[PDB]
C-alpha cells in the first residue's frame, strides 16, 4: 500500500489516473531520476537514500502534483504567454499543468504534435518526468543554484528556485515533512 498520495488527488477528480500514469511513466522515462541520489536530500528528503524504488516513484509523483499545485494550479487548460521568446521570436506559451512550452518540451523528446497535447495532462506530466530524468541525473541535486547555476528541476521551473516565496517554500515544506522523508 502506498504511504504517500499525490496531492491531485485531493482536487481533480481524475488524479487517482494521474497517479496510476505518473507510476508508469517514473518507470519508462524516469529512470535516471529513480537511480539518483541527490546532494541536496539534507533539504528536500533527509532519509531518501533509505527509499525503495516504489518509494521513490511515491516521493517524486508527490514532488510533481506540488509542483503543479504552483504552476497551474492543477488546471490542465492553463495557457501563459511568457516575458521571453522562442526561437522565432515569438512569446513563448507556456500549457498546462507544469507549464511546458512545445518548443522546449520537444527538445526533451516530449514529442508534442500539436499545442493540445500539452493540455492532455497525462502528456504533460510525462514530459515534465522527462526534464527531471535530464537534469536532476545530471546535476545530481533536486534544486538549487550552485556556483552560479541554477539545477536539477531549477533549471526549468520558477517554482523550485529558492526564494521568499510561497510556492518554493511550500515544496520544500511538505517534501521534507514526508513520513518516508523524515
Amino acid at each position: 500500500s502506498r504511504e504517500v498520495i499525490p496531492l491531485w488527488e485531493d482536487k481533480v477528480a481524475d488524479g487517482k489516473a494521474w497517479s496510476t500514469h505518473v507510476y508508469s511513466a517514473l518507470d519508462k522515462l524516469g529512470p535516471n531520476l529513480l537511480d539518483v541520489i541527490p546532494a541536496d536530500r539534507s533539504l528536500f528528503c533527509p532519509k531518501y537514500s533509505s527509499l525503495s524504488y516504489a518509494q521513490r516513484k511515491q516521493y517524486w509523483a508527490f514532488v510533481l502534483s506540488s509542483m503543479v499545485r504552483f504552476e497551474s494550479n492543477f488546471k490542465t487548460a492553463m495557457s501563459y504567454t511568457e516575458d521571453f521568446n522562442d526561437s522565432n521570436g515569438n512569446r513563448v506559451i507556456s500549457r498546462g499543468l507544469l507549464q511546458i512550452s512545445i518548443e522546449s518540451g520537444n527538445a526533451y523528446g516530449c514529442g508534442f504534435k500539436s499545442t493540445k497535447d500539452l493540455h492532455d495532462p497525462l502528456q504533460n506530466l510525462s514530459c515534465g518526468i522527462r526534464i527531471l530524468d535530464r537534469w536532476v541525473s545530471r546535476d545530481g541535486r533536486i534544486a538549487g543554484k550552485v556556483d552560479g547555476a541554477w539545477k536539477g528541476g531549477a533549471r526549468y521551473w520558477s517554482v523550485l528556485r529558492a526564494g521568499d516565496k510561497t510556492s518554493y517554500k511550500s515544496i520544500v515544506s511538505w517534501s521534507q515533512n514526508l513520513s518516508i522523508c523524515k
